[PDB]
């Protein structure tokens, strides 16, 4: 943390920010400069493969990546070896279920949230088809909020726990440490979908519990599309069957056969987006230097107004009414508009913000509604952004 | 066409003025254009993709739509036939999981014996997990295939996994034969191209390829994080999605899910929407040069490359015919190790590759110590090659 000016000198970086008030941050974040810079350097001044090439370049390209890794393992809190890349957050989750499928007995039992994205519910829903499993979803109301008494219940029992730290269409911050006592105490395994926390607020595998954890690069790090991580704790190690299997993951082959290497590599199949990685370790410096503490109060920030200013228009929004349980996401609706009618309305006025059902239909259908509009914040959104959006939300809605 | 010379190209490549690059079958080296057009992603229409209302994701939604119809255009396939991967790995693992539903105890797989670890392993784990015969066409050590061998492995296997070209030793496979035996004995064909995908003609049609992988980091000039997996419209009925979630449905409830349309069916998640917007970048920069350009630009490199070896008597290794070689040649220093070999042209200022390389059953095949590979593209040019002999002439001595 460098004291320096919240949001202005992250616009400075973000040239979209001058032509654009970008709302759709938990599609996918905008990407400032030296993000994009730190990816050019790799691609037109050290480019080569990694593992450990003799020649100066792949030493280069190898140190960078290796640091990147190194980077996002202490951005979470995790070991070097524990960090697997990925394309993203989907992939690393179906590696989970994919990794893990051969443990599964018949008749054992997988528990998650309601709430969940498409990939933290569908990899499971697969695998209980597949093998005979009963899949169980704890229970909770419709502004996000987990009933915590029937998720004790509910978790007694399971071989695994899968849930999201955040949900991309309602903004509830689950209490996954919480989750994940109650998972530990249980002997449950625990897997952690962080896609939309990751970035925009504290995740660390240690408090939060986790043998298991996916995010995304192109999200709340400010990294690059292409690069997920997958953390797997040390402890699985040797019951986890790398999904994918080839280049650079063994120490002898031959006709006969195989014998694999050493984590991490162990699971990365092939060359890796090292492109990514670098982008994505560039992403999370620059997010350690502006402060995940004031990232959080800015996004707060954003929402409390958000949500006073359709208050006073008489506009209806989804998720908690206690903001600290609110991530920087704010769903909605126009009574007499369809959300993709809305969405155009705000792109009229240069105003981007996601409308439809969100990766997130069994939410929608939890609601009983046809879907939402979705603001979404990160720390170079400005209060001016707010203030003209709830602009055209009164020109609009008083134009009804 | 059109319309340039070669191989300048390397007015694109500041690296060119730095090193001689001649580990290309690793990785390729990265063109401004190509780099440009990513940047524009980032900093002038970054978003999201899945047809969202808003202008940015028009554009890029619009950007990505692009960037696969140039890639199936440059192999000759559908709009629909290509799912994007990380690399071409994954693609072959997508395979493997994604149609081993199909396989009975006893069917038979038929490979190459050299063969990268990403175009086996997935074969060797699907054949000892299903109880599966895995059998190997015979080839001498220059990599040449036995076509009669061939013949007789096809008929009747299930599937049919082969390198386009060798990484160790450069041959390129009779892949038109191999495919029209396996089509003609009923096998699904499966072609590992990662190291034809840039510097020479390949066509889905002429291939008779079922599946197809390819690299967009290697011959395409494109960047790291972007693979491809070519799905013949044939196998979008049988062939289940290893990975699925976000942009694979239809509807999705608590009790189930119901799945979308092919490709969008195999493509969990955000895809790396840069990567195949950089790739496409690649593509259309390859195109501009023509595929039949790279390829002689690479063979005078190659011939250059291998007469010099034998005017300085150091073993080379893959096909004495010049027409069956990519531009990739192992060689080595009789009495000194390959990364020493390595090492010594690094500090000229020559970046090539050392070891067994992914590949391995021809490091014993074949058995030696391990290779030094020099490989090429298209920027690479014959005063490079000249200098490297040099250096090679003094290191004899």
């Amino acid at each position: 943390m460098a004291s320096m000016r919240i949001p202005e000198d992250v616009r400075k970086d973000i040239p979209l920010t001058n032509e654009v008030i970008y709302f759709d941050n938990t599609a996918t974040s905008l990407t400032p400069k030296p993000v994009v810079e730190a990816m050019d350097e790799y691609y037109l001044k050290y480019r080569a493969n990694v593992h450990r090439g003799v020649h100066r370049l792949s030493q280069m390209a190898t140190h960078k990546y290796e640091e990147s890794r190194k980077i996002v393992a202490d951005f979470i809190g995790a070991k070097f070896e524990e960090i697997v890349f990925t394309k993203n957050t989907s992939e690393s989750l179906n590696l989970v279920a994919l990794g893990l499928g051969h443990i599964f007995k018949r008749g054992d039992k997988i528990v998650t949230t309601p709430y969940e994205h498409h990939s933290d519910l569908l990899p499971w829903q697969r695998l209980a088809t597949k093998l005979g499993l009963k899949l169980e979803f704890i229970e909770g109301d419709d502004e996000g909020n987990l009933d915590l008494s029937d998720a004790e219940k509910k978790i007694k029992g399971a071989k695994l726990v899968a849930v999201q730290h955040v949900s991309n269409a309602l903004g509830v911050i689950h209490e996954v440490e919480e989750l994940g006592k109650i998972a530990k105490d249980e002997g449950a395994i625990f897997v952690v979908d962080a896609a939309q926390s990751a970035g925009h607020m504290e995740v660390n595998v240690k408090k939060l519990h986790a043998d298991f954890l996916a995010f995304s690069g192109h999200k709340g790090p400010m990294g690059p599309t292409g690069i997920g991580v997958l953390y797997i704790r040390e402890e699985f190690f040797d019951t986890f069957e790398p999904p994918l299997i080839g280049g650079g993951t063994i120490e002898d082959v031959s006709l006969d056969g195989y014998k694999l290497t050493e984590p991490p590599e162990r699971f990365e199949a092939g060359t890796p987006n090292i492109g990514g990685a670098i982008g994505l370790a560039a992403g999370i410096r620059y997010i350690e230097r502006i402060g995940l503490g004031r990232i959080e109060r800015q996004e707060h920030k954003l929402v409390k107004r958000t949500t006073e200013g359709l208050d006073e228009l008489e506009v209806p929004w989804y998720g908690p009414r206690n903001l600290k349980k609110h991530a920087g996401v704010v769903s909605f609706n126009v009574p007499g508009l369809h959300p993709h009618d809305v969405a155009a309305i705000l792109d009229d006025h240069s105003i981007m913000v996601r409308s439809g059902h969100h990766c997130a239909l069994p939410v929608m259908k939890k609601l009983g509604i046809n879907g939402t509009v979705r603001a979404s914040f990160h720390v170079y959104n400005s209060l001016e952004e707010v203030e003209t959006f709830l602009g055209v939300m009164e020109e609009l809605v008083k134009g009804l």
